[PDB]
């Protein structure tokens, strides 16, 4: 198989990353900066769907081929992450 | 779906870890920490498929139920952090 599937499905993923430092910030890094902000929600899902270039340093990120529902879910989960 | 299962299945994974610091060591500092030693590749097989305890820190990894061929894939990932 190849490693980065076996990474993903053999639950790998719950305990380790790559690099202390990947491309974009880390989810409770995000999470904490929009401690302060209603409507984080609504816009981390926008960010997560569309992309997004600026906020965190000069790396985009691309668009991302989730839907809405798709997006939503996943920006409450980073928003959940303590 | 379930977040964490859009977060593998979406290639967030690519770019994006929960945490800078994860339970586990990153794998970039484990490539790393193995330079200099041959058989680093058969070692971490064995880590990973039976568990391990004791050299990062207290918290131990269980055991991963993938083949000795899964083991040594991922080792090899692994080992292959730049
Ligand atoms: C899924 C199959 C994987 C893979 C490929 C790896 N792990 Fe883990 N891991 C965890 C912890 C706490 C440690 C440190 C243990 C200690 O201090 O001894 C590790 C360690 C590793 C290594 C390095 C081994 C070494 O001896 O240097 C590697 C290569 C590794 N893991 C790969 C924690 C976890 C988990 C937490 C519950 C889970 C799940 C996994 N690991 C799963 C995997
Ligand atoms: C897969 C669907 C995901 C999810 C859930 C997220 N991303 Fe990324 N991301 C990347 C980079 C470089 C950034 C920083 C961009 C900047 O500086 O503006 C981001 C940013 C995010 C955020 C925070 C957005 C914010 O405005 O604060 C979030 C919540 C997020 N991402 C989630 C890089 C990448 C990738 C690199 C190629 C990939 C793939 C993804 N991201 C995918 C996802």
């Amino acid at each position: 198989e190849d490693p980065e599937v076996l990474f993903k499905n053999k639950g790998c993923v719950a305990c380790h990353a790559i690099d202390t430092k990947m491309v974009g910030p880390a989810y409770k890094d995000v999470a904490a900066k929009f401690a302060g902000q209603a409507g984080a929600e609504a816009e981390l899902a926008q960010r997560i769907k569309n992309g997004s270039q600026g906020v965190w340093g000069p790396i985009p990120m691309p668009p991302n081929a989730v839907s809405d529902d798709e997006a939503q879910t996943l920006a409450k989960w980073v928003l959940s992450q303590k």
